[PDB]
């Protein structure tokens, strides 16, 4: 089972991440999603992965929904999307 869970989804990478941005970007394209090296379009954030991002800075921007890598890794493992809102780095 290898379903393209992230079909036409979009992500951004912020703070610091693992295994590395390139590896995570490859997981995204393997599973049919897209990624960006930037986030101009705050108004249409879909996901952000950041394994370290101050919650205070997040709410000062008030436009970021940072997720820990466990979501993406485990959604890939289950070959279905999990709620990142339970594997999040939000407040």
């Amino acid at each position: 089972m290898s379903s393209k869970i992230f079909k036409n989804c979009v992500i951004y990478i912020n703070g610091y991440t693992k295994p590395g941005r390139l590896q995570l970007h490859e997981m995204i394209v393997l599973h049919g999603g897209k990624f960006l090296h930037y986030l101009s379009s705050k108004k249409t954030v879909t996901h952000i992965v950041a394994s370290n991002l101050p919650l205070k800075k997040r709410i000062e921007f008030a436009n970021y929904k940072v997720v820990s890598p466990d979501w993406i890794v485990d959604s890939v493992k289950e070959a279905r999307l999990l709620p990142w809102q339970n594997y999040s780095l939000t407040s």
